C-alpha cells in the first residue's frame, strides 16, 4: 500500500497533462482558421458570383493553418499519433471537406486524398510522418456529400437550374462510390 | 433500518414492470408495420413507376396501426402521457414522415398535423385523449426534408430531370419554413 | 407549401420557451441552495465534532428550499409533471440525499419517503398536486449508501473504529433492501 | 468525381476489416477467461474461508490469459496500439483489478505496474514492445478501491472486524494516493 507507487506517477501525469496542453493549443488555432473559410464559403448559397472570391478565400486560410499542423506535428511524439488523434481528427476532417468542395467549385472533379495531404503539408502514410488518415478523408468527403446536398438546392432558388442539376449528378457518385464500401 | 419500506416498493416496481412491459409489446408491432411501409416506399429512389403501388400499400399499414394506437391509448393511465411517451416518441415521427412524404408523391403540397392525427386516431391536443405532440410533428418533417434531398438526387440518376426540379422548390420552401422557427 | 402552418408554430415554440425557461430560473436556485448545503456537509469527512452544525445548517437550506419548490409547483401546468420533471430530477435526489445523510448523522436510522416530502412540501402522489417520485426517492438513498461508504472509511483515518463499524452495518442493511428489490 | 477513387479504398477498408475482425476475436478470449476469475472472486464476499481457493483459481486464469495477449501482440501491427488499443483497453483493466485484489488478499500490499505487467508477460514501455499503460494501471487499481469498499462491508456482515478495519485503512491510502493527483 504505498503512497510511493503514487509518487513518481506524480511526474508522468503532470507531463502528459502539459504535452495534452500544448497539443490542445495548437489544435486550437486550426479550428480558428478554419472556421473562417467554412464561413465565407457559406455565400455560394446566396451569392453565385461570390464562388471565385470565397474559393480564393478559402484557399489562403487552409496555406494558414498548413503551417500549424508543421508546428502540431512537432508536439507528437515518437509514435503516438494515434494517442493523441481525437484532438485533430474533428478538424482534420472539416479541413477533408472544405479543400473538397473548393476544388468541386473550381474544376468540378472529385480532390485525391494525396492532393489533400499535399496542400496541408502531411503525409500519406502512417510511415514517412505526421500523415492524413484514409478513414479523415472519407469521413470529410462525406461532409461533402451533405453540403453539396443544401447547395443543390439553393441553386433551383437562385435559378441556376443547369448548375444544381450537375451537382445532383456528382453526389450520385458520391453515393455509388459509398456502396462500394458500406 | 427497516427492510418493509422496502417490501412495499417491490410491489409498485413489479407493477411498473408490467405497464412498462406490455407498452413495449404494442410499440414493437407499430415498429414493425412501420418499418415495412417504408421499406416498400424505398422503392421511389429506384423505379419511379412503382410510386402509387408503394403509395398505397404505405397507406394500408398507416390505417392499420391507426388501430394499433388504440390499444396502446388505453395502456396509458390517467395523464401520465409523457412519463412513458419514450417509447412511442420515434416511432410515431417515423409515421408522420411516411404520411408526409405518402401525401407528398401524391398530391404535392406539404399536410397538416391536424391530417396525420385523423388519419392515426390520435386528438390534435393533450385534454381531448391522447395526442400528437407538435415537436414530433416537426422532426418528423425534418425527416421527410431528409428523405426528399435524397429523392432529388435519385431522380437525376434516372433521368427525370423535370421532377428533381420541382423536390427542389419544395424541399426549398420547407427551409423557409424552418429558418422561421430558428 | 404553406408558410403558415409554420407562423402558427412560432406562437408555441415561444411560449415553449418561456415556461422551459421560467422552470430553469427556479431549479438553478433549488441548484445553488444545495450545493450549499452538500458543501458543508463536507466537513463530516475531516473533522467529526462538526457533525452537529453541519446538520443545522443543512436542515436549515433544505426547509429554505422547500419554499422554492413552492413556486416550482405553480409553473407546471395540468398534468404535464413529466414532460418537464428532467429539469429538477437530478436536484431533487440530491435532496432527498442531504435529507436522508441528515437524518442518519442525527438518529442513525433511514428517513421514509414520507417525511422527505414533508420536509420539502411535497406530496407523496401524483393526484394531490406537484410530488415526489419513488423512483427519485430510491437513487437518492443509492446515492446515500455510496457517500456512507466514504464517511466509514474516513471514520478509520480519524480513528473512530467503534463508528466506522456501524456506518459499515447499516450500510449492510440498506443492500439487502437493494437485493429485495433487483 | 472518380469512382476509382472509391476503388482502391475497396482493399483497404477491406483488409482493415478483417484486422479489426481477428484483434475482436483474441480479446473475447481474455474477456471471457477474466470474467470466470472475477466470477470466483465474488465468494470473498460470502465464505471467508474460500480466500485461499479463489486466489489460486484466479492465479490461474491469469496465466492462461498472458498467453492470448502473446496472440494479440503480434496481430497489432507496427507502432498502431493506439489506434486499436480500444478493443482491449476495458478488459485490461479489470484484470488490472483482479491481478491487484488477488495480491492484496495474499499479502496486503498493492501490486506495483511492473508486477501486473510481468504477470500478464506485456512490457513497461511504448518503445520494447506491447505494453501495459499507465493510465489502464490507475483505472484498474481504481476499481479495486470501489470493490475493497464493498469487501470491507461484507467483512462486518460476517463478523470479521478487524479485518473490515485494515481493509478501510488500505482504501484511506488508495484515496490519498490519488489526490497526489486529481
Amino acid at each position: 500500500v504505498n503512497l510511493d507507487i503514487f509518487s513518481n506517477y506524480q511526474k508522468y501525469i503532470d507531463n502528459e497533462q502539459e504535452v495534452r496542453e500544448n497539443i490542445r493549443i495548437v489544435v486550437r488555432e486550426i479550428e480558428h482558421l478554419s472556421k473562417e473559410a467554412q464561413i465565407k464559403l457559406q455565400i455560394i448559397h446566396s451569392d453565385l458570383s461570390q464562388i471565385s472570391a470565397a474559393c480564393g478565400l478559402a484557399r489562403k486560410q487552409v496555406e494558414l493553418c498548413a503551417q500549424k499542423y508543421q508546428k502540431l506535428a512537432e508536439l507528437v511524439p515518437a509514435g503516438q499519433y494515434y494517442r493523441y488523434s481525437d484532438h485533430w481528427t474533428f478538424i482534420t476532417q472539416r479541413l477533408i471537406f472544405i479543400i473538397a468542395l473548393v476544388i468541386y467549385l473550381e474544376a468540378g472533379f472529385l480532390v485525391t486524398r494525396e492532393t489533400v495531404a499535399e496542400m496541408l503539408g502531411l503525409k500519406i502514410s502512417q510511415s514517412e510522418g505526421f500523415h492524413l488518415d484514409v478513414e479523415d478523408y472519407l469521413l470529410g468527403i462525406l461532409q461533402l456529400a451533405s453540403e453539396l446536398s443544401r447547395f443543390a438546392t439553393n441553386s433551383v432558388t437562385m435559378g441556376d437550374y443547369e448548375r444544381s442539376l450537375n451537382i445532383s449528378h456528382f453526389i450520385g457518385d458520391l453515393n455509388t462510390g459509398f456502396r462500394l464500401l458500406n
